[PDB]
């Protein structure tokens, strides 16, 4: 005779209403197995960014994924997806990958991580499911201890480190033409154009080969000391640069980064640049269905002490335009950020119609130049910029 479930008082009870009935659930992605690694590369081939005009759109690999997702010291259950209970169908994802960073203006060293791969199908936006998965995976982060994370995204959100604009240097510009990538100056004709992106299709610098797994420990000194000159800066175990700059070396021979140095006659390492390969879908054209397309990623010159350093860096990121044409790419890519304003106009580098925001989560910084004018947006040469971390 009396109650049978145990005291409790009102503060036992939880303030905020029930959640309802949803049509979704949660799902962790296991992409050791293939048939869930399709899935994730079925939604963002669909539903992925798309340029301004929706006439392009990302196109991540198989191989891409595996690369970017896994590297050392990868969590599984911070590869977040949401699935429709009656079909069990991926319809979102959102992904945590860890990473260190260092502020050089401080000194101040942080484990975090990076937040990419944010993605809900079409059909189901305006729903305001992306602020679920932004706590959801800011629990699940939380959980590990960490509290700040670094990401890029669109004009959309509130007081980035600074902003940085999209640079593009045709390679096969005839191509670029065909698929409204680029447009025809005027006065100008194709022939014209095209001999003057013409470019060698060998390198020219001696010494230049790919790099090895010898080179980590040398290469990544040479990157460290060349980093000081940025005011944020990523910093590696010798496996985690070893996965970036050669990927998950089986039998090596990574189809998405490639990586190269330059070794003088005492076989000393002066010069190394890296670039990854993310293609565009062309998404409405009857003679082209894709467009190759590299991007700089870490580099490094011995040189940036001298005089000729200008000149040394034009030269190296000449023989890096010169090496993607053995991989089919007709735009090389790179942002205002690092040194790159330097190189942009010898080079030929034209300015995009794209921006991007770099945000650190819960960490107050002073702001930094991203290479291009605060007012009118313009690149401004030989400017060192104070982003020295690159995103996939
Ligand atoms: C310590 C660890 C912390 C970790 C977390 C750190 C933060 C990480 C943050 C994320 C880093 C991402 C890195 C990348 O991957 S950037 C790449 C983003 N992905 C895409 O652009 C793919 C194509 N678009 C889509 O798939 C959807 O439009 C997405 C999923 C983007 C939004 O879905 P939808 O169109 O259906 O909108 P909604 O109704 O559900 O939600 C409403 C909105 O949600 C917020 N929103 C929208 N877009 C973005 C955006 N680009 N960043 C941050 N927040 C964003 C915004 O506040 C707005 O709410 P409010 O403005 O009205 O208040
Ligand atoms: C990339 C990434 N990883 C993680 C996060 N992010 C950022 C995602 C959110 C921000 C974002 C949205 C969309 C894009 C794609 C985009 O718009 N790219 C532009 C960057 O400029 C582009 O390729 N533009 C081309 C095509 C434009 C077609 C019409 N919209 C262009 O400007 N071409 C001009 C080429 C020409 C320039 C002058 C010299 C000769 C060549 C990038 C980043």
């Amino acid at each position: 005779e009396g109650p049978i479930d145990k005291l409790k008082t009102p503060e036992d009870v939880p303030n905020d209403p029930l959640p309802l009935i949803s049509d979704f659930e949660w799902s962790t992605l296991d992409i050791d197995d293939n048939l869930q690694l399709d899935e994730l590369y079925k939604l963002l081939y669909d539903n992925y960014v798309e340029d301004i005009d929706a006439t392009f759109r990302f196109k991540y690999s198989h191989e891409f994924f595996q690369w970017a997702l896994k590297p050392p010291g990868w969590r599984k259950d911070w590869h977040v997806g949401v699935r429709v209970k009656s079909t069990g169908k991926l319809v979102a994802f959102i992904a945590a990958t860890p990473v260190t960073f260092k502020l050089n203006k401080s000194n101040k060293v942080i484990d975090s991580v990076e937040i990419n791969f944010l993605c809900i199908h079409k059909k189901l936006r305006n729903k305001r499911l992306a602020p679920v998965l932004i706590k959801e995976i800011t629990r699940r982060v939380n959980k590990q201890n960490i509290w700040q994370a670094l990401y890029t995204g669109g004009s959309i959100l509130p007081t980035p480190l600074t902003t940085c604009r999209y640079q593009h240097r045709p390679i096969n510009w005839s191509k670029l033409h065909d698929v409204g990538f680029s447009h025809l100056p005027p006065n100008q004709t194709k022939s014209s154009m095209v001999a003057s992106y013409t470019l060698p299709n060998n390198p020219k610098l001696k010494g230049l080969r790919p790099m090895t797994g010898k080179d980590v420990s040398t290469v990544l000194s040479l990157l460290y000391k060349y980093q000081e000159r940025f005011d944020i800066v990523q910093l590696f175990t010798e496996e985690e640069f070893k996965h970036w700059m050669l990927g998950h070396d089986e039998n090596s021979d990574s189809n998405v980064v490639k990586s190269y140095v330059v070794e003088d006659e005492n076989g000393i390492i002066t010069d190394y640049f890296s670039y990854y390969l993310l293609p565009f879908t062309v998404l409405d054209n009857a003679q082209h269905d894709e467009l190759g397309i590299a991007y700089l990623f870490y580099y490094a010159s011995d040189s940036f002490e001298k005089p000729n350093y200008k000149k040394r860096l034009n030269e190296l990121i000449t023989d890096a335009l010169i090496t993607s044409k053995k991989f089919g790419v007709d735009v090389f890519n790179c942002l205002t950020c690092q040194d790159n304003t330097y190189f942009l106009k010898d080079c030929k580098f034209g300015s995009g119609d794209g921006f991007l925001n770099y945000y650190l989560f819960n960490y107050r910084t002073f702001p930094m130049d991203g290479g291009i004018d605060k007012k009118t947006k313009e690149v401004v040469e030989d400017q060192t910029s104070g982003i020295g971390v690159v995103l996939l």
